[PDB]
């Protein structure tokens, strides 16, 4: 093992699918299993379940440079974004969305997302 | 809204986007990620070699490209510029799944065996 590779203190994870890391160093874990999104600021030991509410097998996680948060809520066919500082919940407008999965955001705050419906990668 | 006109994907899993507005996907189902560059009518099979069930994706400022290569219970990079694929050195890692890549290069990757988050300096 090198010293270089640690595990971080996250808790109680079931089958995290994906995560995502801020300019701080806070990690965000999409905890598909808990239907939760969980974020773990760097040097804690306390990891922070994120207000999201009534996901369904999230799947992705994103985090914009103004600190928006981002799931995929696969089996609500929803993208959410999480409001900094606010807490406010957005449902992103897209159209005709099945099962979005992996997510990522561009430096201008477009959102791309992974289909397992039909094999596609949607960019709004 | 809009799909782009990537060909031929079977299973997309994660995705990523780069400073030019490129998108690679990790295409599970093909074993093998694929690159669009933004506007483009050419997608481009990077030079990974020997993937197996490939989750995740993600590249950095410099156009590294790092996949957990899930079923292969590795991660391996891409070097931008001389493609020339590495392992990267983590140990005892089984079903590296998610990834990701702060500012520094550090590597972080979910994983399914024991449902830990990894970072590798």
């Amino acid at each position: 093992m090198s010293n270089n590779q640690t595990v971080l203190p996250f808790d109680g994870l079931n089958y995290p699918e994906g995560l995502a890391v801020d300019t701080q160093g806070a990690v965000y874990v999409a905890d598909r299993g808990n239907n939760r999104v969980v974020k773990l600021a760097a040097g804690s030991k306390t990891q922070t379940v994120l207000p999201f509410t009534g996901l369904n097998d999230p799947d992705g996680v994103a985090v914009d440079n103004s600190g928006n948060v981002y799931v995929t809520d696969t089996d609500n066919n929803r993208v959410v974004k999480l409001e900094a500082e606010s807490n406010n919940q957005v449902v992103l407008p897209f159209t005709d969305i099945t099962a979005p999965w992996g997510i990522a955001v561009d430096e201008a705050g477009t959102v791309y997302v992974t289909e397992h419906n039909t094999n596609q990668v949607v960019k709004l």
